């Protein structure tokens, strides 16, 4: 059952991202229950991403050294249990939830690092691109369903707690499948030398910084904008926040698919016009995404619908680059340094962005809110002001992509010379 194995792997990835983003949709309830501020809310995602980055390389090394299936299934079970246990935490305690988020990060890093290897080892033909395509499409759908399930479970059960209790169960079932169906899969100095040679690749460094900016934007936005929309509805007379998160997730999944598709199409069209089309299309998309991510805050007060269309277009643009960055990395770097290059790029993108970026946004929100008077209007304005920083980082990432475009051909030439000589 190789096809069933791929299907269950995709379902497990969906559940992985569902568990990752279930907290974002129910952030208001957690913050109100534990009596914490925006800083404490950020801590959750910040610690999760820190754990993910610190754990993924370990899990890759262990997967190539030890059985992949055992690690994958044990991870499924591990974060499922961690989530279901974190559902039960005394309101007085707060750090236990952060520890649970970190452990879920460990497990989800295990999965995100091992599952692609299994998907590849099951089968290597050109049809492998399609199977990996569905595996990766599990990502935006997973995030959208995370928001949807958070909102819906919170509304139906009557307590936010159950938002962390339904998802675990399914995971375990998926775990029971990942071992039943999937069959057995078919130099420190070298790593140091590869790194020492990668830092001198200007396009690689600039693309890494640009994707770090993208990580910053994605993390901050996807973690805060549900609460931001609820705050916007609160400050205005028409107040909802489950519906806001529901609509955000529904837009998120569709926007992820459409953004990937449009990025691929724009790449295919613009390559014929000129080489170095990937960095340039990425940078243009980043500029547009920054413009509309800044437009969301202006549209919030006037009406929520305009903010939602701004979300749509900005998500489309910022999401399109997700499929082009990998092609950029592949084109720049030679095969001897591709694995190390990818690992370093992932680590740097998680470090410079998506790790502490939600915490930084929450800290800024707290700073403005405490410096000024405390009230729904001030809280809304402070969250908007903090989120204002994300467009600047997106513009920085776009400039980095433009720089990468500048050095693109020369770096290709050096790579070709290294390969040939």
């Amino acid at each position: 059952g190789r096809g069933a194995a791929a299907a269950i792997l995709s379902l497990g990835n969906v559940l992985n991202y569902l568990d990752r983003y279930t907290v974002a949709g129910v952030l208001l309830d957690i913050q109100q229950h534990f009596g914490v501020k925006d800083r404490g809310a950020g801590l959750l995602q910040s610690v999760f991403i820190c754990s993910f980055m610190v754990a993924a390389p370990i899990f890759g090394y262990l997967g190539d050294r030890f059985n992949r299936k055992v690690i994958l299934s044990c991870g499924i079970f591990f974060w499922s249990a961690v989530t279901f246990s974190s559902s039960f935490i005394p309101q007085q305690y707060f750090w236990l939830l952060v520890l649970s988020r970190g452990l879920v990060g460990i497990g989800e890093a295990s999965y995100s690092t091992i599952a692609p290897t299994i998907i590849g080892d099951l089968f290597t033909k050109n049809t492998r691109t399609l199977m990996l395509s569905v595996f990766y499409f599990a990502i935006p759908l997973g995030s959208g369903l995370g928001y949807i399930t958070g909102s819906s479970v919170k509304q139906a059960a009557g307590d936010w707690h159950w938002a962390l209790r339904v998802s675990p169960v399914l995971g375990m079932i998926t775990g029971t499948l990942i071992l039943i169906l999937v069959p057995a899969t078919k130099a420190r100095t070298s790593w140091l030398r590869d790194m020492k040679a990668l830092i001198r690749n200007r396009s690689y460094v600039f693309s890494s910084l640009a994707t770090s900016a993208v990580s910053f934007a994605t993390g901050a936005l996807g973690m805060w904008i549900p609460l931001y929309l609820h705050r916007a509805q609160v400050v205005q007379k028409t107040a909802e926040g489950a519906k806001d998160s529901l609509i955000f997730g529904a837009i998120t999944c569709f926007t992820g698919f459409l953004g990937v598709v449009t990025g691929a199409g724009a790449t295919r069209w613009c390559r014929l016009k000129t080489q170095r089309a990937d960095p340039l299309v990425c940078a243009v998309g980043m500029l547009g995404s920054a413009i509309f991510i800044c437009l969301i805050f202006v549209a919030a007060k006037s009406s929520i619908v305009g903010a939602y269309i701004c979300i749509f277009v900005g998500e489309t643009l910022l999401f399109s680059n997700w499929a082009i960055t990998a092609d950029i990395l592949m084109y720049v770097v030679i095969p001897t340094r591709r694995a190390t290059a990818v690992a370093l790029q992932s680590f740097t993108s998680h470090l410079l962005g998506d790790a502490g970026s939600p915490y930084l946004i929450g800290f800024i929100s707290d700073l403005i809110r405490q410096s000024t008077k405390d009230s729904p209007l001030w809280e809304f304005l402070s969250l908007g002001y903090a989120l204002m920083l994300c467009p600047f980082v997106v513009v920085l990432g776009g400039m980095f992509f433009l720089a990468t475009a500048l050095f693109f051909v020369s770096d290709r030439a050096r790579a070709e010379q290294q390969v040939n000589q």
